[PDB]
């Protein structure tokens, strides 16, 4: 749901900051991880792929494959209030993003690619947060 998704993306992006140089995501691309989720912020860049490969590492969310670890993610989302109901349709949502795409060569594009995909069908699902409800849960932990 979106308040599990808000509570996820609030903590997750707090490694935004120390993963920017080594990404070159630069604040002119994305000031703060909450506009991931913006109808207004496109999801597009092989920098924020990158980013979101640094941030993933630091939180084993994804495996030596560079694809997300299953097992990891689970607990994670898990991890935040009511997140039972979000864990198994966001794996799900998330790996079968990552089979569109599995021919991407370039693992920062390929990641990139995956994440548009994962808001995009969030969106159809009806679990994408605003903006608004990321910003409200920030403060946590
Ligand atoms: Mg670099
Ligand atoms: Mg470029
Ligand atoms: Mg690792």
């Amino acid at each position: 749901t979106a308040e599990v998704m808000s509570h996820v993306t609030a903590h997750f992006g707090k490694t935004l900051e120390e993963c920017r140089e080594e990404s070159g995501l630069s604040v002119d691309i994305l000031d703060e991880f909450k506009h991931f989720w913006s109808d207004d912020f496109d999801v597009v860049h092989r920098e924020l792929g990158c980013a979101i490969i640094c941030m993933s590492n630091k939180f084993s969310l994804m495996d030596d494959d560079v694809r997300m670890h299953h097992v990891n993610m689970d607990e994670y989302i898990k991890s935040f209030p009511n997140g039972q109901v979000l864990a198994e349709k966001m794996v799900k949502l998330i790996h079968n993003c990552e089979k569109q795409f599995d021919t991407e060569t370039d693992d920062c594009t390929r990641v990139v690619k995956v994440a548009a995909c994962f808001k995009e069908d969030s969106r159809k699902e009806g679990i994408a947060p605003e903006v608004a409800m990321v910003e409200a849960v920030i403060e946590k932990y």
